[PDB]
Formats: C-alpha cells, structure tokens, sequence
C-alpha cells in the first residue's frame, strides 16, 4: 500500500516521504566536537529526505572517541547545532540527533580517560585517533556511579537536542557501541543485574530509553538496533533471544519508531549468515519500523509494498546523492560515493556532490 513517496508520522514528526537519510559519521566538526558552518550546508543539501538522522553525536567527552565528530553535551555544541537544524527546517525538512556513547570503541588519547564498557574487554583491530590508527585499549567495566553519570549524559544530550531545535533523537544502541556492548553476551561478562539472562542484558538499554523518554517524551524518541551480524567485535550467538524482547520492551515503553540495520550474507557494510530478525521484530514492534542496509529503490519499494517496513533509511546513497528522493522519483542514475572522503576534514566528498540540477 505505501510507497517511498507517501508521507509518514514519526510520532509528531510529519515526514513528506519514507526515504530516510541514515546516520553517517563524516568528521567535519572541530577538535572540540563543536559543529562547523560546512555541516549546515551538508544537511540543507539533503533536506528533501523525509527524515534526516544526524551523524552519531557524542553525549559526553567519555563516550566520544571519533576524531572531528560532533557532541551535544555543551552549550557551545547546542549553539553550533541551531543554524544547522534551522537550515533543514527552512527547506521544509525534518531532523533527529543520533545520541552516541561509543563505549569501549574510543581511545583515551581522544577522550582523556579509559574506554568504558559493560566489561573490561578490548575491541578487535585499530581505533581512529587524531594521530592515526592506534591499538584498542582494554576498557573498564562501569559501576553504579558510572551508570548514574552516563544516564545523566543521555538525559542532558536528549534535552540539548530539543534545545537545538531537533524534531527528536535516535538512541544509538547498535554497531558494537556502549548499549550494544551490554546487549551481546560476547561483550557483556557482568555478574550483576546488567549481565547473564536476556532481561538483564536489556536493562541498560531500558534505563537509557526510560531516562530519554522522561526528558523529551516517548513520541520524540527513536532507537537504532543492529540485531544480526558481528559489528566491531560484538556478536550474540542467539540474537533473537535478546533483540526480540528488546524490541518488545521498546514497544512497551512507547518508543515512537525503531530502525534496524540488517547486514545480508553478502552485505557491503557487513557480512553474516546470522539471519535477519526484521520479520519477528515487525510483529512485536508496531509503530513505524525503518529498515536499513544495501536497499535499492526497487528493494525498498517491495519491502514497503509487502508490509515489511514503513520506511527505508539509505546511508551511502545519501553521501553522493543529496537529492536521492528526486532521483528515485524521476528515474535518474545515482552518483557513486567516494570512500576516501567518508571521514576526511574538507568539503571535498562532503558538500561537492551535485544534485541532478546543480552541476555535472
Ligand atoms: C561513512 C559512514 C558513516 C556511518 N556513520 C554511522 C553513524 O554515525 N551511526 C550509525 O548508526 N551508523 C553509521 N553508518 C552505518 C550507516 O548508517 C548504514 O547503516 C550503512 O551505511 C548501511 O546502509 P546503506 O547500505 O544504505 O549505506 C555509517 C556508514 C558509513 C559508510
Ligand atoms: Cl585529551
Ligand atoms: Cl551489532
Ligand atoms: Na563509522
């Protein structure tokens, strides 16, 4: 029944279409994690998206390890976000701030402090720093004091997002970051009430969501989960035993919308024979369901036609096609994205991909 071009309501957010811009870390903020004027241009270019989900935005210095990524804990960050968000609204667009705690996926050279997690684990591979890739450090397992402080940071970030004029927030509970580190048995070795059985592994996500809901309203709160596929050293061996109850809980708490990132056995941003949980989650989460990863125009039109999703989020296509909706509507070819400028500092590979009007 619905097509990508039909409007949709994300709680009180009236989106003109069901073509969502997925959250994309670009590293065009400054070294104090304050957004920059070039980010106002980037988001305004993409305002024809029914909904923009921002790049992951740090809730705290502790939880932000990504060089040149923005935060939203500080008044200076809020002030820099305001015109970015205003430019999107002036174009009739909608935008939500993706709230990030990176958990063990940080380097102390960036945060000034030991990475923190569910448990004292080391992420595989290398971590981005201002001085190049470094070996990951072993994290420390957060205690009750840390959990109270981090819940405070999620609360403050949520309030600051509304203060900056955002239409809502999405809790980043995916891709092997803090919340996902609690959800997966691989990264959660805790002996306390946040460890062991599924309901315990879900409790951190529950407390974060409840605190954000209390601060800004359930109707302005979304979540992202990546149920299937080891993303960044983070696998559950029985994902349905934690991800379906998590989605059930998010339904029960009144969460306005859920996005699932689902790699395929032959994904371009993740590969896994761990099946997709989307169909099971669709039955237990009943408000708008956004699916993401390797969608094409036709795959997205078909997901919607078959009631598998209410909307589709596109990441890489929105890097290089600021007017993606218009291109889909008119059957215009999509431009390729330049991987080399995903995370560089300049306007090159950021604001210089033309619309199918503005250049060649
Ligand atoms: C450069 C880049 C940055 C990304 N940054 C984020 C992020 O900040 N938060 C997030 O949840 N996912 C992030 N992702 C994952 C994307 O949102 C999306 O799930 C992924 O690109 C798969 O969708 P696609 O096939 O439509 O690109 C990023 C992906 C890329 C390629
Ligand atoms: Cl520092
Ligand atoms: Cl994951
Ligand atoms: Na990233």
């Amino acid at each position: 029944m619905p097509t990508l071009f039909d409007p949709i309501d994300f709680g009180p957010i009236h989106a003109k279409n069901r073509i969502v811009m997925s959250p994309l870390t670009r590293g065009r903020a400054d070294k104090e994690a304050v957004p920059t004027p070039i980010m106002a241009e980037y988001y305004a270019q993409r305002a024809s998206a029914g909904l923009i989900i921002t790049e992951a935005t740090g809730i705290s210095r502790e939880g932000l390890g990504w060089p040149f990524a923005p935060g939203i804990w500080s008044d200076a960050q809020v002030e820099a976000w305001k015109p970015i968000v205003a430019g999107v609204h002036a174009k009739g667009g909608k935008i939500v701030c993706q709230l990030w705690h990176m958990g063990r996926m940080v380097h102390s050279s960036v945060t000034g402090t030991q990475p923190v997690s569910s448990s004292a684990t080391t992420a595989p591979g290398e971590v981005h720093t201002y001085e190049g890739k470094k070996p990951f450090e072993q994290a420390r397992a957060i205690d009750a004091a840390d959990i109270s402080r981090i819940l405070n940071d999620y609360e403050n970030a949520a309030r600051n997002a509304i203060r900056a004029g955002f239409d809502g927030v999405q809790i980043h509970a995916a891709n092997g970051y803090l919340i996902d580190e609690f959800l997966r048995n691989g990264t959660n070795h805790r002996t306390d009430e946040y460890g062991g059985v599924p309901e315990n592994r879900i409790r951190f996500l529950k407390e974060v969501t409840e605190r954000v809901i209390a601060a800004i309203g359930a109707d302005r709160t979304g979540v992202r989960l990546s149920p299937n596929g080891d993303t960044q050293g983070c696998i559950d061996s029985a994902p349905e035993t934690v991800f379906v109850p998590a989605a059930k809980l998010l339904q029960d708490l009144g969460v306005a919308w859920l996005e699932l990132r689902e790699p395929g056995p032959n994904g371009t941003f993740g590969k896994t024979d761990q099946p997709k949980l989307s169909p099971q989650i669709r039955k237990v989460f009943l408000r708008p369901l956004v699916l993401n990863q390797d969608y094409t125009f036709e795959a997205a039109q078909t997901a919607l036609a078959e009631g598998k999703a209410d909307a589709i989020a596109f990441g890489r296509k929105f890097i290089s096609n600021p007017d993606l909706p218009e291109r889909f509507a008119r059957g215009i070819a999509l431009q390729p994205d330049d991987m080399k400028t995903w995370y560089s500092q300049g306007p090159e590979g950021y604001t210089d991909y033309p619309s199918a009007t503005s250049g060649p």
